[PDB]
């Protein structure tokens, strides 16, 4: 089996597929709309209960289905517990980052797609009032994209944003098909330092940024000061859980997956202890310092709350290549902030399409070179239907990437915690640990954890569910039946693997 070569390696891999595109937006929005400097209580605390427990266990699963050849969860589901609806639950586990990979390679390839854009000056050039400068960026983001314009559900992306969509596939593959050492780690110890780079260089542009509207520390002003009267909102604490949950990427199997080329006695609890705070510090230092102080310079303190609320799509594809366009250089700093959200999503995705290749190997007995070229065709011919299909990529990012994670990440937690014994679990954890997780996580694992993701899952459920159901265009149809068609198809490989098994 592949392992990864350094500690070091390892550590960047799983850090590079934590730290994406949310670092810099999803986390300053969240924080600015439930309380500022006030969300950083829940945030810590979910942090403590929810964040570091989870990743622990996902590390111990993964770790324990690699020394014994499998890893991804369908067969290390039946390992701890040798059931048939283990198996069939476990490809849940590899059925979410397929559907994931689907939709997010394309949003990955619109940050190369910008950033050449802007890096050659092929960007709109405005003009006075805010709606004049955001527009002609709103409308060169929808063109690249294929925004609708009637009422047809139809996406048409432009040919640009097609052939970079390959490249971005390409440039996936080129890594991947060298494996976990030479094409993974490798790429880590790259990219992770020169995120690192752009992102301080980054800060510092934008604490210059000097408007008649205000300046950069209004906006750290404005996201940092405490607002604790939130904090009575139990949706601010049910945010700050999802906050921590997904920042983390908890409950997509990447981590597992990763995990499982960790050499049996080698550690996991100060790895990932030490991946999940890079994670966070690049967060709340890097992100937290970027976009909404960019944007409140710009738009002053006035419009910051309706900034915010604007979201972070908007706020990072729109606000912010709006604003870099009317300063000095602007270009080529809206080439460095896509190329950031590039490659924070390059090591992303790496991360996630690893599941599916790590099954065509592991279960299938493919080759790395046969396991990653048909993962990549699977994906690819996939993901016309996010490229074409309105609402498409949505759908997917709901059942897959919002309501199923949490739903699965809750399921590791019993069948690792409850179902395969709480005194195993631990003893998987610890082993080979520089250091011991401190016996507290005991009953966190057991008791605390999985209340708050029961929490965070049935209010999401009861939320979201309804609406989705009842007020979405019949168009969500194709893309639920081509879903599950893939969950169809993924029992299927399953199949034919334990039948393959029962031959040889
Ligand atoms: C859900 C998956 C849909 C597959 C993508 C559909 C391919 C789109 O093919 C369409 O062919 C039309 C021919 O008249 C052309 O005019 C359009 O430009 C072209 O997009
Ligand atoms: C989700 C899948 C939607 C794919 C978009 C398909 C592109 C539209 O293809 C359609 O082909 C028709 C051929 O009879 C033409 O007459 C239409 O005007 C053209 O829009
Ligand atoms: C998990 N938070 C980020 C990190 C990884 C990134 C991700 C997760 C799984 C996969 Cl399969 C891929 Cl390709 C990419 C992602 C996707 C959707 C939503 C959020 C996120
Ligand atoms: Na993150
Ligand atoms: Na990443």
């Amino acid at each position: 089996r592949e392992h990864w070569a350094t500690r070091l390696g390892l550590i960047l891999a799983m850090a590079g597929y934590a730290v994406d595109l949310g670092n810099f937006l999803r986390f300053p929005v969240q924080a600015a709309e439930n309380g500022g400097g006030a969300f950083m209580i829940p945030y810590i605390i979910a942090f403590l209960l929810v964040g570091i427990p989870l990743m622990w266990i996902e590390w111990a699963m993964g770790r324990y289905g690699g020394a014994q050849g499998h890893g991804t969860t369908p067969a290390i589901f039946y390992l701890l517990w040798r059931n048939r609806f283990a198996k069939i639950l476990g490809v849940f586990g590899l059925w979410i980052p397929l559907v994931v990979a689907i939709y997010y390679v394309y949003i990955e390839s619109w940050t190369l797609g910008f950033a050449i854009k802007f890096l050659v000056g092929l960007v709109p050039e405005p003009p006075t009032d805010p709606d004049s400068i955001l527009r002609p960026f709103k409308e060169f983001l929808y063109s690249y994209i294929g925004v609708p314009k009637g009422d047809e559900p139809i996406l048409k992306p432009s040919l640009f944003a097609y052939i970079v969509f390959l490249i971005t596939m390409f440039i996936n593959v080129s890594i991947l098909i060298r494996g976990i050492s030479k094409g993974i780690e490798r790429f880590a110890k790259i990219a992770m330092p020169t995120l690192f780079i752009l992102a301080v260089f980054l800060v510092i542009r934008v604490f210059l940024l000097e408007t008649p509207n205000g300046t950069a520390a209004d906006g750290l002003n404005f996201l940092w000061t405490p607002d604790f009267e939130k904090l009575k909102d139990p949706g601010v604490w049910i945010a700050a859980v999802g906050q921590i949950f997904f920042s983390l990427g908890l409950g997509f199997g990447a981590i597992i997956t990763f995990a499982s080329y960790v050499r049996k006695d080698q550690d996991i609890v100060l790895s990932g202890l030490t991946a999940a705070t890079l994670n966070e510090k690049a967060e709340v230092i890097l992100g937290g310092s970027i976009s909404i102080p960019a944007a409140v310079a710009f738009f002053g303190v006035a419009n910051a709350v309706a900034i915010a609320k604007a979201g972070a799509f908007n706020l990072g594809f729109i606000t912010l290549p709006a604003i870099f366009s009317q300063t000095a250089g602007g270009t080529f700093l809206g080439f460095l902030w896509f190329f950031l959200l590039f490659f924070a999503g390059l090591t992303s995705s790496i991360a996630g399409m690893q599941p599916m290749i790590a099954f065509l190997e592991d279960e299938l007995k493919l080759s790395r070179k046969h396991a990653v070229l048909w993962t990549a065709a699977i994906v690819f011919f996939s993901a016309h239907l996010v490229m074409f299909l309105n609402k498409s990529l949505d759908e997917m990012d709901f059942w897959a990437g919002t309501i199923g994670v949490v739903f699965f990440g809750l399921t590791e937690l019993i069948i690792f915690f409850w179902i395969f014994g709480a005194d195993k679990a631990w003893e998987e954890i610890n082993r080979g640990g520089i250091i011991k997780v401190p016996r507290i996580y005991y009953y966190v694992m057991r008791y605390i954890t999985p209340a708050f993701l029961a929490v965070l899952l049935v209010v999401w459920a009861r939320e979201y569910i309804p609406k989705i159901m009842e007020e979405t265009h019949w168009t969500v149809w194709i893309t639920r039946f081509y879903i599950i068609g893939l969950f169809l198809f993924l029992t299927f490989l399953v199949f034919l693997a334990e039948r393959r098994r029962n031959h040889e």
